[PDB]
RNA sequence: AUUUUUC
């Protein structure tokens, strides 16, 4: 697939996959263009330092591995994966910090 | 080598 992701089109923003807390100094462009292949065509994809991204052809394939694979283990390490126009996590750099609204009361 | 963008 392409080396594209960032878009901000009002199809292209939900048909998007944030993949956080990765693994990304065993992983790779090649690797995540082919753990997320088994939940939608993908057409694009990008990957960085500590996250990466997948671009698919719609909505539907990005529900499918953003439910699909969120929480999985990958080389020893788990991945927070999220709609990329829906977050909801703190972005804590490890999944260790909380909302205000969602602390232990 | 470590959570929203071109590895």
């Amino acid at each position: 697939a392409s080396n594209v992701t960032n878009k901000t089109d009002p199809r292209s923003m939900n048909s998007r996959v944030f993949i956080g807390n990765l693994n990304t100094l065993v992983v790779k462009k090649s690797d995540v263009e082919a753990i997320f292949s088994k939940y939608g065509k993908i057409v694009g994809c990008s990957v960085h330092k500590g996250f990466a991204f997948v671009q698919y052809v719609n909505e539907r394939n990005a529900r499918a591995a953003v439910a699909g694979e969120d929480g999985r283990m990958i080389a020893g390490q788990v991945l927070d994966i999220n709609l990329a126009a829906e977050p909801k996590v703190n972005r804590g750099k490890a999944g260790v910090k909380r909302s205000a609204a969602e602390m232990y009361g």
